[PDB]
């Protein structure tokens, strides 16, 4: 499933900081239980830049088999390094993942046509669906909308997650690709507008503590009933802003611990713990929300 | 060698895009003979990003034993986990290399506190010399100068490479530190600039190709020579921009490839091939500063 | 009228640089024939700038005077000092003009205090409505929508021109006013999705030479026809952009002198004339529009 | 005088909202008395935005009579229509003032083309010396090298006031000008950067407060004694920060007022009234500064 509410699932981890199987559990039971559409496991939100591939893979795995089909799965399979992001892919070929998420190169800063040469590669050497991952604020580059029109052609390139936060991407990409192809807000505060402009849902922090609230707000946005969906936003807004006030995914997993569902709210450096006071910023928004 | 002109080598490759031992010998004789403070070895310039972690030990490797105890090699060293940032680092435990160029950890965006806990926990697994790095424009992250200062207590945190091109950083750092911290210019086109106001060297892309000249420029500028150095830096100004006319180093390994220093140009994707307008562009520059 | 498709338009000049008659006359009848919803006098695309009070007076009345009661005006009175915007104000009480167009204070970055006195202060010597103006880029400071809120409880404050070209602030916006206080995109590029997000209209560069395209789209996307409406967008779109190639209002009054709307496309210092890349960027838009 | 510390002297005010003669008869004073090179009257600092032209020119006036010969004035001058710059500036032809300081047009946006013509037609109807001023913050606008070299060949074209804070300005614009073209900073905090890399002087803020200090700053750095001017900068870095802690001048002239140097610390709206937020802020730098 590549529409709606999807989660950009926490990687939830003991006091050692590995891989907590009973947290994550209770978080992928929490999911099928509230309408979430789809479980994207080691995105950004899920620490994929402190797991090293064994471990990346790993979790991945986990959430497979706990997910036990009852929910889709989408990896993340991101790298700045082709080869390496081949390599990754390779390793989730035939496991029972729907798809990929694949981030544009980070820190290296390739061209456009460096962006498109290992997009194409990539996609090459899978049978798997993959989406385009734009969030330059973290990479340091910026795939286009020629580029991503570029890359649409390819078969099994079928969305993108865009999280510049511009909201003039979404129709510049819709004039660009065919119908079906999946465009999806990776910006939780812009993402009820980004799907109002014509997105097909998000790939979202939000949803780890507000799963209900998002999968509806969701439903309503692709119904067309956007007066609906923004009373629900604007009782997640807080939270779609304060889950930021310090590195995603400190914020998210204080919250998640908070509310019960992870055992330890422990992640690997360079993340630290949350401030005093980020947990009293955090826990005012999840009150907003109605969570507490 | 900590000042001067540090060149930031290129890893020269054969047309698989392994490391081309021939190639990498002649760039270091050249250093030798040019008078190059030292090498910084497996840098961003060096594509420490599509090297693996063993071909990145290996490429350092390499290039001590080529100096031959001739020229300083400083590592790169820098991971955007601290795990494996201190993995790295012990790589080098008692090899031979003066000390280690270590980037603010990329993608994932720490705080100050995590900047300062990665940083510490670097330097405490090693007896060797840490020379910070902070690149903004393609980490996501900007280690501010008061977190700079608070590393700075840190016996072997030594120095810092500032390729921000933000020149008030020279002295905003400058007054926090001792006066044996290093500051280092990572941005050519400010390099002069930047020691003008007190910096002791650059960690230079353009040293690649023009050795003798930034040498020159750099003793120059050591010794209060600003109007002599700039003469030099204005015949380098189009080196110093249009090294970055696509992205670095796809223009300076062309350069190489050019004046005979190296047998290919290849690289790593998401790295692409010099397209014909880069290549005429890198050509007058090079022109321009008289060494074709 | 403060909603649908509203043209900034142009203050055509015989090569003295003094206002035109004729050429206003002719098209302010094309307004008139074309569907335009209301005509926005002496704004930023009138060169409000380089004419005297007295001169920026003269234009708007000579406009109320053409316009004859058969299209509805709304006078630019925008100023950086707060007395100097009363004034101004104050020569257009019962002159027949509909409202106001008010900028943010330029130039001497005033504060939101600042920003919300100004705008009191003139509301409240008037009985006309104000339409406040956002247009950061321009002016230095940007009215934040929390600002805006503040305001449009203000009895004659009854909308804002949004030119940030950040769609996020639509919403932003809306849940902070009234029902009926009216959103109207300054920035033609974006203002469809503006439109689609909840915006009532557009204060339009592009209407100036495309007039009927511009009605028909802004109907379509009052009417929910987002589809539709886009189709118009898409071949407005080189126009949207490249009436912005060289500083407004130069490619919009060669594209009217071109089309035979105004007798000559002269403006005043420090605006000069368009180049011959310009006429050629300009022509190849107009012809995309079919206009030409 | 068009080196050293240079005030941009406030335009005291009387509660109504006026000039106060006695109290700008003491600034002046005060500025003979402390070494201040010369007078900037009705720059930004002195309100230019809020005094209508007869108001601004009466200032000038007054500014000149008292200063009587003892420390050279420069008159603000700029516009953003080329027309009324030159009136502006035919009010000051043969008065006594030295120089005048002339901003690039802000808000209408004019291409580099448009400032070299609306700076060359000033400079052709006076034989006053101009300073061009570049403060894109504010304008909306940046006057790059080019074009300053450009203008620099306009014989009563003399300098520049570079009041972007980007110091690599400073020796890409002397490497285009002659060597008697004088640079000035316009950014307090950068400003001894700027004259350590070849800056003549500073048009500054802080010496309306600390004029003293500034002067004995300047005189070091033109005497090549850094270190001494640094320690100097130190104390008075506090100021060059909070000095804009709130929209210039608003924390200047009550620092000016808290000082007993002027009566009141009214401005124009849209200035408004400092916070008690600021005057805390404020009172704390000018403690560290040693002025209270
Ligand atoms: N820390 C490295 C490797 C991560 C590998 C597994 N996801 C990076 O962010 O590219
Ligand atoms: N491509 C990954 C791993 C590089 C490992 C060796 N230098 C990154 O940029 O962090
Ligand atoms: N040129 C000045 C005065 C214009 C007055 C009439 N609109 C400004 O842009 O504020
Ligand atoms: N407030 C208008 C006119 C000022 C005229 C005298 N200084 C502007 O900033 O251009
Ligand atoms: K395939
Ligand atoms: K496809
Ligand atoms: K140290
Ligand atoms: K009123
Ligand atoms: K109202
Ligand atoms: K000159």
């Amino acid at each position: 499933m590549f529409t709606g509410s999807i989660v950009a699932i926490v990687t939830p981890m003991d006091e050692k900081g590995n891989v907590c199987r009973a947290s994550l559990k209770k978080l992928i039971d929490y999911h099928v239980a509230s309408g979430t559409s789809a479980i994207v496991s080691v995105g950004t939100t899920g620490e994929f830049a402190t797991l090293n591939h064994d471990e990346h893979a790993d979790v991945v795995m986990m959430t497979l088999d706990l997910a036990d089909g009852r929910i889709p799965v989408i990896a993340g399979t991101g790298a700045n390094a082709t080869a390496e992001a081949i390599s990754l892919t390779q390793r989730f070929n035939d496991s029972g993942i729907v798809g990929c998420l694949t981030v544009t190169p980070y820190y290296n800063r390739p061209s456009q046509e460096g962006l498109y040469q290992h997009f194409k590669a990539i996609a090459e050497h899978t049978d798997l669906p993959q989406i385009l991952y734009n969030v330059p604020s973290r990479t340091g580059c910026d795939l286009l909308p020629e580029t991503v029109g570029r890359l649409a052609k390819v078969k099994n390139i079928i969305g993108i997650k865009e999280a510049t936060g511009n909201l003039t991407r979404v129709n510049q990409i819709k004039e660009l690709v065919s119908d079906d192809f999946v465009l999806l807000s990776g910006d939780d505060a812009s993402a009820l507008d980004f799907m109002q402009l014509g997105g097909h849902g998000v790939i979202s922090v939000t949803a780890n503590v507000a799963a209900r609230d998002m999968a509806q707000m969701c439903k309503l946005a692709a119904e067309g009933h956007f007066a609906e969906a923004r009373v629900i936003n604007q009782r997640l807004m807080p939270l779609h802003n304060k889950l930021f006030v310090e590195p995603n995914p400190i914020p998210v997993k204080w919250a998640c611990k908070e509310l019960g569902l992870v055992a330890t709210d422990t992640l690997r450096l360079p993340m630290t713990p949350i401030t005093d006071s980020g947990r009293e910023t955090v826990r005012a928004a999840l009150k907003h929300a109605g969570l507490l």
